[PDB]
């Protein structure tokens, strides 16, 4: 299967925040506050988008950035909630 | 020497206007708290330094640095950026 990398930023109303967050945790890695990322197949990306589309209503927003692969660096300014691992 | 960046901020309302105004000088506001655009490394280092002197107290700015603009964006829900006529 052809594979992509995605970065998802959502902006949804507070009544819907738990349904969007639980749905995104099934497919993707929780980075921080409202940002999810990870590898997805194309059937899985279309399934996530369809299930997101049935949740979002009424000026809710989900940004899905679709990449051919994981060729990036991430730098965090401020609080990094992601735990630090020991690399020898 | 040149990169594409995607910036997502999570800042308290006391400092939010200062983070938004600074990111608007360097980058394009996509929508809600996401900025993106091209930057040189001198500009990315300067933006990050000025961001570091603003954030306090569990404020967070995610800066994703890419070698170029090789991606698509799909939006679910409200698209704030207007759609243009391409003929």
């Amino acid at each position: 299967g052809s594979h992509m990398y995605v970065i998802v930023v959502y902006d949804v109303n507070v009544e819907r925040v738990n349904r969007v967050h639980k749905l995104l945790k099934t497919y993707l890695f929780w980075r921080q506050n409202s940002v999810f990322e990870g590898e997805l197949s194309k059937a899985q990306l279309y399934e996530l988008e369809m299930r997101l589309k049935r949740i979002v209503k009424e000026d809710d927003s989900v940004l899905i950035y679709i990449f051919p692969g994981k060729n990036f660096d991430l730098h965090v300014v401020g609080r990094d909630k992601s735990p630090v691992e020991m690399i020898i």
